[PDB]
């Protein structure tokens, strides 16, 4: 196949959970792990950061869209939208706050977080889907300032963003995974 620095790094910084689900969620869109690599890292770091994220508030808070299988997870998102009347989105939310009562799009970008955003808000253009933004750089951005969690667990979603950077310029391999 195709031996690529990047595919080896990617089974050796995401635990084997991750690794799967995101190889399973590239085929469903019919492509390839082996050769889009640069993919392959980005879906895994947005698994991973997805699932810091629904472990931050209380036990029942979050109900996680992100990662099931595509049918399924409109299948929750009618159950969600059928039990509580909220408006059902056209794009696929990543999760669903219990407590806040609204869906939440997790977005990981390597330029600015207002660049990421401001595509995500024309492309979504819902009413009460909320958005909520992290950057390989610390920085951080949601809609209405409201980021949902408190400041000790967005601060770690944070820290594990920048050591997978520091992990991929030690490898020479930053540098093609920010131009995309
Ligand atoms: C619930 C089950 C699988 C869950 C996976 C999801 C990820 C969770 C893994 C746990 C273990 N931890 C915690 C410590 C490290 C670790 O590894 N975390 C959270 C932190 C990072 C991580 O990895 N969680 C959350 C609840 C328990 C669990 O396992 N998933 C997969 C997608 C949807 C979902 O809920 N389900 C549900 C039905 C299908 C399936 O497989
Ligand atoms: C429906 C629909 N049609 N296109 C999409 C889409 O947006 N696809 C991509 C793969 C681009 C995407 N998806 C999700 C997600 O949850 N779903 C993200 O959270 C996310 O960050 N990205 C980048 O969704
Ligand atoms: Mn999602
Ligand atoms: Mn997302």
């Amino acid at each position: 196949p195709r031996g690529s620095h990047m595919e080896d790094f990617v089974r050796q910084c995401f635990n084997p959970m991750i690794v799967e689900l995101a190889e399973k969620a590239m085929k469903e869109y019919g492509e390839d792990p082996k050769i889009e690599t640069n993919k392959f890292a980005a879906t895994c770091t947005h698994l991973e950061v997805c699932f810091m994220y629904s472990d931050g508030g209380s036990k029942h808070r979050f109900e996680i869209i992100e990662g099931r299988d595509r049918i399924m997870a409109w299948t929750v998102v009618n159950s969600i939208c059928n039990t509580t009347g909220v408006e059902k989105p056209k794009f696929l939310p990543d999760l669903y706050d219990y407590k806040e009562n609204r869906f939440i799009e997790i977005g990981v970008t390597r330029r600015e977080v207002h660049i990421y955003y401001l595509e995500k808000a024309n492309k979504i253009k819902s009413e009460k889907t909320h958005i909520h933004i992290f950057s390989f750089t610390g920085e951080e951005m949601a809609t209405k300032a409201d980021y949902t969690l408190d400041e000790e667990s967005r601060a770690r979603i944070k820290t594990r963003l920048f050591t997978i950077r520091q992990e991929m310029a030690s490898r020479s391999l930053w540098d093609s995974f920010r131009q995309s």
